[PDB]
């Protein structure tokens, strides 16, 4: 059993792997909250979905993608003129081989750190093993 | 088989459990649409995700959390200054004990209220028994 | 095993199908990047999920509904006055029968054309067999 779900405990901003701490289910414990990636174990077909909330008040873009390894698996831009709240989310299937990593990572802009409200969120699992 | 998909019939503002009563799927009638929630019947681990469409031309935010029983497990905010449509939305993965109720709150703000075009929306699965 | 993850190469706009043309995962090949649509072969429970991007810095709102067929089954709009980027997203769980055809089709507005960058995207999963 493979699955996971975490939030953002802290603000981020810039260009950095995002770290969501605030970890409610992490099944096998596949997902390292101290590095932000999940870790494959088993080669096969899962499911990531992911929604990061741009900051409010300070600033009027924010990109967060999702990656897996080195290479971009999807992207998302929150963007507002009037420095509103708003989300940069997507949500991918992807076949991994057991090492892959499979991480969210901030690509310019301000995320807003929910303590443990869990705005800003990061989850996956298993669909099939090869 | 335990999954459901609903929209949101009515419109609907300030602080309540929002009743998605446009059901395209309840397997095994586990979603209640008469009182917006799911009632786990099996231990177990679920997905669940939801998109709450902002009123448009009348108030700047709206908050739509996902709740298990009185707990909030993900939050979400749509805001624009100058009153357009936009969403909050979630995603997670729990897990359930029997009895667990698993809904959408609305948490300030006015959400629009489609009739059958299904512009706010819940659905959820299991994807573990315990 | 049925399940795919696509992204929009080119830019799109008006009323039309979605081709989701960057392909990055194909189970069984049941999802068709030359037309858009996932084609059903086994009746049951599936869940489909999708982010569309607005283009930004040329038109104010964008629809972009999931169908079935010929029926919508989830809505989604992205707007903002100052054409700032926002997505149209919306997720849904469908009973389907061999033959049924699920695609998103864009309603009005302007979609952003990432091309191998995978903003825009379309992604589902068999969850049932009947």
């Amino acid at each position: 059993k493979i699955a996971f779900y975490a939030g953002l405990k802290r603000q981020h901003e810039g260009y950095e792997v995002l770290k969501f701490d605030d970890v409610v289910t992490n099944l096998g414990n596949h997902y390292d909250p101290t590095t932000g990636k999940f870790t494959c174990s088993i080669p096969g077909i899962y499911f990531f979905t992911y929604h990061v909330l741009m900051r409010g008040g300070d600033g009027t873009s924010m990109w967060a993608d999702l990656c897996k390894n080195n290479q971009v698996r999807a992207s998302a831009i929150a963007q507002d003129a009037d420095q509103n709240y708003d989300y940069a989310s997507n949500s991918v299937v992807l076949h991994l081989e057991p090492g892959d990593e499979v991480y969210i990572k901030l690509d310019g802009g301000k995320a807003h750190g929910g303590n443990n409200n869990k705005y800003s969120t990061f989850s996956g699992f298993i669909i099939y093993a090869d």
